[PDB]
């Protein structure tokens, strides 16, 4: 599924993520935008190191997800890959809240660091009523 802006900031609220470990909404929304044009689907394989990130935050399979083909993985989230690339964004959410407990925080998705921090991230929440 291919949320609409305002759908999936509401969507995000409901789920606990406005301000899950000190991040905004408004960063959350940033970081679906940029890493998956907030699709669900969204998939794209790592040639280099063999791994894939799934869904709406792009959610690598080396660490956090288990796809069975990605050699020397782990799966911190303890979660199928496929878990990821559902409509309902509930396992999605739960673990980018995992992957945001590590010392990183947000930062550990290089597009967010990118295209959201120290970024006017404000318009991605306005008029959604959150």
């Amino acid at each position: 599924k291919i949320f609409e802006r305002c759908e999936l900031a509401r969507t995000l609220k409901r789920l606990g993520m406005d301000g899950y470990r000190g991040i905004s909404l408004a960063n959350w929304m940033c970081l679906a935008k940029w890493e998956s044009g907030y699709n669900t689907r969204a998939t794209n394989y790592n040639a280099g190191d063999r791994s894939t990130d799934y869904g709406i935050f792009q959610i690598n399979s080396r660490y956090w997800c288990n796809d069975g083909k990605t050699p020397g993985a782990v799966n911190a989230c303890h979660l199928s890959c496929s878990a990821l690339l559902q409509d309902n964004i509930a396992d999605a959410v739960a673990c980018a809240k995992r992957v945001v407990r590590d010392p990183q925080g947000i930062r550990a998705w290089v597009a967010w660091r990118n295209r959201c921090q120290n970024r006017d991230v404000r318009q991605y929440v306005q008029g959604c009523g959150v």
